[PDB]
């Protein structure tokens, strides 16, 4: 049997893994036009060369594909993608969305600590400085999930359509 918290969490992972595989059921033509609309300018101030690192220092960031992210904190990198779906759990944590930055696979992004109003729309550009990639391998209650997520500490770190969120 399952209790309520675990049941809705497994439901969420079911939906998330399905949405990642279908890229939010967004049609190929729409995906290509979304991807075509990505601009270097959408990095916003991450581009600047005077981006203030979370550990204190002023560092320069390099745009890299999602597919090249390594587990853990990807120091000195930034990623830039298009939103193809969003969802959350019954507990409204985390705020989760899928990004594509290429013709290859979609990546989940999980955003924590949303205090004020926040969200993103399908078709938005999102830049994530120094992304923290987690490689989930979950086996629980006869279910099995294997997917990556980028853990975002606060929305304030993100750049959306080239506008810093903080
Ligand atoms: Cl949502």
């Amino acid at each position: 049997s399952m209790r309520q918290r675990e049941q809705q969490l497994l439901e969420f992972l079911d939906r998330l893994t399905s949405l990642l595989e279908s890229k939010g059921k967004v049609k190929t033509k729409k995906l290509q036009s979304m991807l075509g609309s990505l601009r270097p300018a959408h990095l916003g101030p991450c581009s600047d060369g005077h981006y203030q690192s979370a550990s204190g220092q002023k560092v320069t960031l390099e745009l890299k594909p999602l597919s090249t992210l390594q587990p853990g904190v990807n120091s000195g990198a930034v990623i830039l993608g298009k939103v193809v779906f969003s969802l959350t759990t019954e507990e409204k944590v985390p705020f989760t969305f899928g990004l594509v930055d290429s013709d290859g696979p979609c990546y989940a992004v999980m955003v924590y600590n949303i205090v004020q109003s926040w969200g993103v729309l399908i078709g938005d550009s999102v830049a994530i400085p120094e992304p923290n990639l987690r490689l989930h391998r979950i086996q629980h209650k006869g279910k099995d999930y294997s997917f990556s997520s980028v853990r975002v500490e606060t929305p304030l770190l993100l750049v959306v359509n080239g506008k810093p969120q903080g």
